[PDB]
């Protein structure tokens, strides 16, 4: 896991418990405590956090917003477009952590244009077809 | 990596006709020896049919590979140029993700390639939300 991976899960984690434990952290993204504890402390020298409890800075809250949006808004251009649900929550992290904020802007307009008549999705949909 | 030796192999062909260890060498950015390596791993493996002072041919199964994956990063380039990413962008944000998408997402983002291609309007209606 790289450095925004952990970032939104601690933000994650903090949305569904109001904490971010390193026990937690480490199964949430199947590595050791001891890496967590590392990483922990890279991030918190970084203003993301306060490593002590750990506790999210106004930073770490930002941030961390953006990347969950970033990654369901992905999850839901990946459905709206057909994709099987079983391969979607692979390729959205394959690709958060590969494409320019400018690509993902552009897709956000996609879904918009999607959520704006239900008659566009349809139509697409009969492409898949084949 | 052996997929993208079998692209570049296709890609050459369907180019020039005929594809030559120095041109794979030259395309890939690799030493020739590099691509001597791949080439015997690809004519056991039965991808392609090489002969010294004759290049090579790629077999039913390795065209069809090349084929199929030269289609993927066309396709994605297309696809982030329709929906309007920065033309510049573009080629690094395919290669990134170009190894790391389902064959279904790719299928799917092919349709939705296919359904922008059908009509203009489409594309003028995607046009008018990110003008904002």
């Amino acid at each position: 896991p790289s450095m925004e991976d952990y970032i939104k899960q601690i933000y994650m984690l903090i949305e569904e418990k109001g904490y971010a434990r390193v026990s937690d952290i480490a199964e949430a993204l199947a590595v050791h405590p001891s890496s967590v504890t590392k990483m922990v402390q890279k991030l918190d020298k970084d203003e993301y956090l306060i490593y002590e409890g750990l506790v999210l800075t106004s930073k770490g809250k930002k941030i961390g917003k953006r990347l969950v949006y970033r990654h369901e808004l992905l999850e839901q251009f990946l459905r709206i477009i057909g994709v099987d649900e079983e391969k979607i929550y692979n390729d959205v992290e394959g690709i958060e952590h590969h494409l320019s904020w400018n690509s993902i802007d552009r897709i956000g307009d996609l879904v918009q244009y999607f959520e704006e008549d239900d008659a566009r999705k349809k139509d697409l949909k009969s492409i898949q077809k084949k």
